[PDB]
């Protein structure tokens, strides 16, 4: 898959970990770009992700069960 | 995803341990052939959606992270 997601995917496969702690671990990409990677991986149901806070949190698929 | 892959995904996203043997699952999909149930199975490990194992003389298949 992308190289961008993979990144995402290795992070993880290894904590709470929020979006913009995504966004830290991509220097150069926008709030909006970043958005966009987390959210294709959703719909592909690599990750899983809800409302936590005044954010949103993001895990491997099954993180929350 | 297609209905097949999905249904794969809810049984395993569930409360139900990390890995489950490929007959587990054909064991699911009783209308399926072996052949399809090893084709999704795989797929779904391409994707990255599921962790591959080799176990004893067969496979494992879990969550990927689980």
């Amino acid at each position: 898959m992308e190289e961008a997601k993979q990144k995402v995917v290795d992070f993880l496969n290894s904590s709470k970990f929020y979006f913009n702690d995504f966004t830290d671990l991509f220097p150069d990409m926008k709030q909006r770009e970043v958005k966009k990677i987390l959210t294709a991986l959703v719909n592909d149901e690599v990750l899983e992700y809800w409302s936590s806070g005044s954010t949103t949190m993001y895990g491997l698929k099954g993180a929350g069960k």
